[PDB]
């Protein structure tokens, strides 16, 4: 719980109302009750602000005349919402102190205030920095290092020789450092190439659930600082992702892809390997990225949904487009 | 457990034609069935084949009866009867039995009657497990989460905090329920995490496949309706709502704040955009690219299917240059007219 | 781990050019190699660059040899030799060693010789682990499952009941083998679960990536042939059959009752529908949308690639209205045919 005046100060927002209002948490506009603070971004909600029952609403200056409650005025309500949600965060920690059922190799090196959940397994040589939290059931493989403040939720798998920076967050089910898909061929028989590279994850990286990041074949798979990666993503061996790039859910990346900084990869996209995407590129959902992207901007692919009867004709015509092309060329020649 | 054919027929509401004393030990495919097995025929083309079936009994329709070469259970719907008898004779073990000494269970957790918790499972403070709930080995159930009576989790399932799961649900291994949604604000190019303080509410009789992820809501909740079935490797983003009885096949990816109606069927590997709605009774075929809202019931499709590589190369190049093709067509139209 | 260069050359069947007494400690890339490392060159464009590589030895061909600036191992196939020497100098640890006191092993489980079981692994009744099997930490192996000699599971792998795995397999973390297929009947509008009492049969020398799922069959079995390699995030549905030596790249989804032949290559993120067959020696390029059986060997492809969004918008609009284009072209043909 926190006073609205204190909250406005920490948020660097201008208060318009009773600063002694006690705020207990954040809520959506439709769900907000007394004691909740909420926010609005779309001006369509201005007009039924008298139905919102929050104790305070974060809004812009143009929204203030429509306010029917105490208001915190700011330039960017969505960013202010992020900050106040962090102040009022109710999320528990993956673990507290070191659980007696955890299995920790005697040669592990633990910083101060390290928490390890029940039945987590820490291999030899592992280094956990100050304030690191390992959730229940995690595995952290030999000689891996996790920087100060980083947190793993339950049932995360970190392989051997992995480096993770400070203040990272990895959600459950994720696997970091599995073998890359590297094989030689000896007369039709696959010959495993041991993957003795690593994964280097920078600082302030957040990784979703059931995402896989393979280790490099010789050199390393590299995730830059401030990268965010959603659920169900596959990052193949020797991929390099530049700082602050965002990767949405279900993206599949092939090996040796290089992605620049400040990129945004839409969900379910497929990016082929041995190529580079430059800085400040946006790929929209389900993009089929076959070629390098050398200029910033927005890129898209795919033929969107149609009613099935219409699709049947669309797909049949598209598959025979070569004949349409030949017929057009013939007609041009005749005319 | 072995059962007498006459007793099995009564439980199935089938007409017995043959020896009710036959002992049935399990269910098998028609090609694999041996003595002691019961099987079923749904395709009348196999009537001439029944003499090659070694099952002790065969479920079939009244129209099939003259072709039987074994004891027969006559029913209106052999496929449904097969589902029912497979449940009666199910050989699937339970994920756990009793409470394993290696399980770690917070003192404040509330266990109902006949709850089983497998080895090395972890149960946090405030958790409530209803009667007959089974938690598989290596599971994690987060703080204050509630799992309704008769629900079962296979091994290595992760339930985060404040999750509500209904009665008689089944969740396969590797699935994660309640992870943080992909919620971030942008501050001059830096991503600022938005804590996801909503929950997930899963209804009754929901089945979730393996390695599926269902994210918790940002403020309000991610909601899975009653009777929903979800296959493997699906991603259900924060604040998605899925209506009762909807089926989601494997590998479907949904964006945040999507609402899917009741009675829908989403084909495997489909991709659905966020902040929009799909109405009731919509079927999206496999690999559907669902970019816009769907406001009328029916079947919808997308995608250009496979061709020989030599042919695809021309197809792809021509489609990508279709604007030029369009211009040439109009130009020729003007010239002819 | 470390080996004299002469002995390494002998085991690789390589021709040594240089000091056989050099001590090699591991493998490294050309750019990263330092004293004690062996590296390899596959691209002759780097011949001029070999003076900058500080590896102690370089694997190369006879045509590269005049350009060497180090001890050299000459072979016909530098890439295959690199695979073999990386195995010889492999630094990858084992998932486990010995039997961990925190593992929970049913009294009726049967273990061969030199079995290792990692911390907090769970082994159900009736399980059989062959000689030299390694079960990583946190794994679950369900009732009556059998794992053949030399096979290894990394941490947090889930094997359901009645699963059969062959010899010298390798399964990466997070993978689930034997979960229920997606089988349901319809009772007047209510889903009715069909118990999935088939199994999964995995052959010998199969490698499966991370967070891959392989469902069990409804009555008969899901079958993975010998020498198959499967990447991360793959979905193999109930009753799929995959022939020997086929490779499945990451993110591939296979619907139920699909049969794939031998020596196939399925590109990443492909979607393969079920109740159909793909013959031997078929290559499906990435993101392929397979809706019909493939009856002839060769390479098959689908998908419209990326364009700038403003260009894509026009392309998508024209394609979605291609029926109108077709009709206009036919009408124009009639006019040109004087009809
Ligand atoms: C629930 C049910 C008993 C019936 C059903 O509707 C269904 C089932 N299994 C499916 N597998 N795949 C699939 C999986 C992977 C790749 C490609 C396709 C579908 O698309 C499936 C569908 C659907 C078809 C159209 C909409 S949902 C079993
Ligand atoms: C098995 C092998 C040694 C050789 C191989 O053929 C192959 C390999 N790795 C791949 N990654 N991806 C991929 C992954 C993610 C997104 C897009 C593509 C492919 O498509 C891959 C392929 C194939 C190409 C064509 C058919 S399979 C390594
Ligand atoms: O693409 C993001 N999500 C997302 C997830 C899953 C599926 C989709 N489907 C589509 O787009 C889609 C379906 C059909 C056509 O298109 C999108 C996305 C990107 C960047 C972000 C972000 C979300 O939130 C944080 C800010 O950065
Ligand atoms: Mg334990
Ligand atoms: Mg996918």
């Amino acid at each position: 719980s926190i006073r609205l005046a204190d909250l406005a100060q920490q948020l660097d927002a201008e208060l318009h109302g009773d600063g002694d209002i006690v705020i207990t948490g954040v809520a959506s506009m439709q769900s907000a009750q007394t004691g909740h603070i909420t926010f609005m971004v779309n001006p369509k909600y201005r007009e039924h602000l008298g139905l919102c029952q929050a104790s305070a609403v974060v809004m812009t200056q143009d929204d203030l005349p429509f306010a029917k409650s105490a208001a915190l005025v700011v330039k960017n309500p969505y960013l202010t919402y992020a900050r106040m949600a962090q102040i009022l965060d109710t999320t528990p920690q993956p673990a507290q102190n070191i659980a007696p059922s955890a299995v920790i190799d005697a040669t592990a090196k633990l910083g101060n205030n390290v928490s390890i959940g029940a039945n987590a397994v820490i291999e030899s040589g592992v280094e956990l920095g100050d304030n690191v939290i390992i959730g229940a059931g995690c595995f952290v493989g030999k000689n891996s290092k996790i920087g100060a403040g980083s947190r793993l939720w339950a049932n995360v798998t970190i392989y051997h020789e992995i480096q993770i920076g400070q203040n990272c967050l990895i959600q459950s089910g994720t696997v970091v450092g599995a073998d890359g898909f590297g094989y030689a061929n000896d007369r039709g028989n696959w010959v495993k190439i041991p993957q003795i590279g690593r994964v280097i994850i920078g600082d302030r990286v957040e990784i979703g659930a059931c995402t896989t990041i393979d280790r490099g074949a010789l050199d390393d798979t590299i995730i830059g600082n401030g990268v965010i990666i959603d659920n169900q993503c596959q990052i193949a061996h020797n991929v390099v992702i530049g700082d602050n790039t965002a990767v949405a859910g279900g993206v599949i990346m092939a090996g040796s892809l290089k992605i620049g900084r400040y990129c945004m990869i839409g969900g379910a996209s497929v990016i082929n390997g041995h190529m580079e995407i430059c800085d400040k590129v946006t790929v929209t959902g389900m993009g089929m990225v076959m070629r390098p992207i050398t200029e910033p901007g927005v890129y898209s692919s795919g033929i969107p949904l149609q009613p099935n009867k219409v699709w049947r004709k669309t797909a049949a015509l598209v598959m025979n487009i070569d004949d349409m092309s030949k017929r057009l060329k013939s007609l041009e020649r005749k005319v």
